[PDB]
């Protein structure tokens, strides 16, 4: 029995993510597909359209057989930090297959700019740490020492985001000396983006969307914000940004996650005088943040999490546990044929098992409800406990809940 | 010159507040009335439905000289620590008078039982001792050996609430050694009580309350609706205090004033399931704290006040300040003339002063404005820094700012 793992956050889920779900049983020969998924809020910071049940369900849909989450822990981090936690899991469930699109549909220059690197690396902090000394900043120096190697006419632009994500992936395997061989494709009824798309639908539009998202994409969306009655967007939880940062001290806001010395009174300063998300994030710019990572702050700022939370989580060289989100026919094997083999915890009922990672999934899974106005969001506060894990049967479209 | 004081809420001022006030000035032969007032948030543990400036804007034009808000921090608090703040205001102040109302226009019994309790505080603790010693609850104790020397019929009733805070300010003028005196009238265009009315709003129907309010009062009230867009009620605030015990852990919870100690988890137990303030008060009510306690409770837990900051600024003999948020040419005049002899700071501007109790009052307004849509919340929020004392001219209608 044969997997392929799939590093994802289907927000929401479109034809480029069908295509890649297929894809990946095809070229991989793995006959199951297992994705690893960012929950409520994302790599990208934000929070997700829907709820990570309802975009299991997108994908149980279009050929993922299994779905597990990716703890915030991993999540909403930089995607050096990102690639290895959900690499990390793909591997606690042996799967011997690693599958992403990409800008550059060749492995070849990803392997070899890793391979490169690790040669060099000697250089590289030399040369570093020779411009450093001569006044040049972090970025700089670095962006100088990489230049002086890999600048050939190779490009793969690691300028390029899944490029990014793809050769951190690929790192976070050797690295780690996994027996998971990586695979990667170039990124094109018809494909737009799922920003295009997210953006679209902001603008009132969905079924506009429909050529870009598959079947089961777009009637999962209509159903959740029928029943909740939003799509969730970062402005939204604008009012719990300001709320927070209003009980709040510098002192302790110092300790929130990603937030640099001395900003939190930039901070403080301007959520008072922003009657906006943006106007907020263009009094916070500072070159040493980009704004993802400003984002990722926010929502750090939102959940409370602490740099001691996250730094105290963030050593361990392996995955605190397993969270099954949602599984097919197939994935139910699978998860049978490899159950006894976890090293670590598996978290169906969430009743069964308690952990400091698990609480902060939680406590994204408390805030993610808030902009729901009651009764419903009492009711959505529910689904991470009495919500029986999802299943699906692959062979003509059966829910058995 | 001659000044009378007053211990006010004004939620909202009515015409029976219009009774307080001219009955005061004309019982005390003070010239001049200066009422101490909670501002954004009350004895009882809920929010102001309007903002302290607009409320400020009412009084003045009834006939009050002098408006100086009661700080947070001893706003919300049960009758003796409130009677006790308010009481070194005014105290502060130069009031030759303190007029309060109860349903008895005689200032005697208020005396004969404060004297009463006051010598034979020996005699009362020493028999609460007994008491405990026989296996009896701490209240039931005490109402055991309060009625050994109360139970003659004198009659003071602690029962009407207005009464006991009569009471409590002639403890704290007796106590304190003020130059102050005691008067009082019995409470009853027939007024109508300010809850009825804050219900006929609350159904936004004001019109059935009309001739119980003085003009000013209809007029600064609808423009308060129109001006920010709503009545602010206890429910506005659930979401937020559904935020608020999401960010906090228990050991944090335990800190926070007013949560005795265990009872966090009751409280968490019962926030996660509860829709709505009132299922939530439910759930929550316990023998151990009454409606009101727990409203404060919640209250302090919406402005994640600690317990340790509590003690640190109840320890204060005196107002740590005096805050104007508006005055008449009267007022301003009184003011002028006892402004040399204030022995804290007189703040207009809030950049004239820093006190941790000040950070308090600034903080409980920026979670009071919460429930204003943005960008309406933002410009209400530049008014705490911004509102310079409200100045009225009672030769009629001349507002400076
Ligand atoms: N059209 C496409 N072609 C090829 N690969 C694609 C793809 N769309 C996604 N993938 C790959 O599918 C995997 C899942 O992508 P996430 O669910 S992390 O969202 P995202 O891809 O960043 O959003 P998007 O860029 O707006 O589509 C990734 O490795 C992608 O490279
Ligand atoms: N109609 C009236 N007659 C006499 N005194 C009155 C009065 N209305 C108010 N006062 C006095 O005015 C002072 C301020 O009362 P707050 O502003 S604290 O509100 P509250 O009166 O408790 O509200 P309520 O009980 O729901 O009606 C008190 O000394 C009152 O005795």
């Amino acid at each position: 029995m044969k997997a392929v793992g799939l590093v994802v956050e289907y927000n929401p889920f479109h034809n480029g993510h069908l295509y890649h779900a297929q894809t990946a049983k095809l070229q991989t020969g793995c006959d199951t597909a297992v994705a690893v998924m960012s929950g409520h809020f994302l790599q990208r910071g934000e929070p997700a359209v829907v709820s990570k049940w309802a975009r299991t369900k997108m994908a149980l849909q279009s050929g993922v057989d299994l779905v597990i989450e990716l703890p915030y822990l991993y999540a909403v981090q930089k995607a050096d930090i990102f690639a290895r936690g959900s690499v990390s899991i793909l591997n606690e469930l042996e799967c011997e297959a690693l599958f992403f699109g990409s800008e550059n549909g060749d492995i070849k220059p990803f392997l070899e700019t890793a391979q490169l690197i690790d040669e060099h690396k000697h250089i590289l902090n030399d040369r570093i740490k020779e411009e450093l000394k001569k006044g040049a900043s972090y970025p700089a120096a670095a962006a100088i020492a990489f230049s002086s190697i890999l600048h050939t006419e190779s490009a793969l632009d690691l300028s390029k985001p899944n490029n990014i994500l793809g050769y951190q992936y690929v790192t976070s395997i050797l690295t780690g000396g996994y027996p998971m061989k990586p695979y990667t494709t170039a990124r094109i009824n018809h494909i737009a983006s799922a920003t295009s798309i997210r953006k679209a639908m902001i603008g009132q539009n969905l079924e506009a969307c429909l050529r870009f998202l598959p079947a089961a994409s777009a009637r999962e969306l209509a159903a959740y914000r029928k029943s909740f009655g939003l799509w969730h967007t970062p402005e939204s939880y604008f009012s719990y940004l300001k709320y927070s940062l209003s009980t709040v001290t510098a002192r302790e806001l110092q300790q929130v996650y990603e937030v640099e010395e001395g900003l939190e009174h930039r901070i403080i300063r301007s959520i008072r005088k922003s009657s906006s998300y943006q106007e907020f994030m263009e009094l916070l710019k500072t070159k040493r943040y980009t704004w993802t990572r400003l984002q990722r702050m926010n929502t750090h700022i939102l959940t409370r999490t602490k740099k001691q939370d996250m730094q105290k989580l963030l050593d361990n060289d392996k995955a605190p546990y397993i969270r099954l989100l949602g599984m097919t026919k197939k994935g139910q094997a699978y998860l049978s044929e490899k159950k006894k083999a976890l090293s670590v915890p598996l978290v169906s009922k969430l009743s069964s098992f308690s952990h400091p990672a698990l609480d902060l999934d939680v406590k994204a899974s408390r805030i993610y409800s808030l902009p729901i106005e009651e009764p419903l969001r009492t009711e959505f506060d529910l689904q991470e406990y009495g919500h029986a894990p999802i299943r699906y049967d692959e062979d003509e479209q059966h829910f058995l809940n």
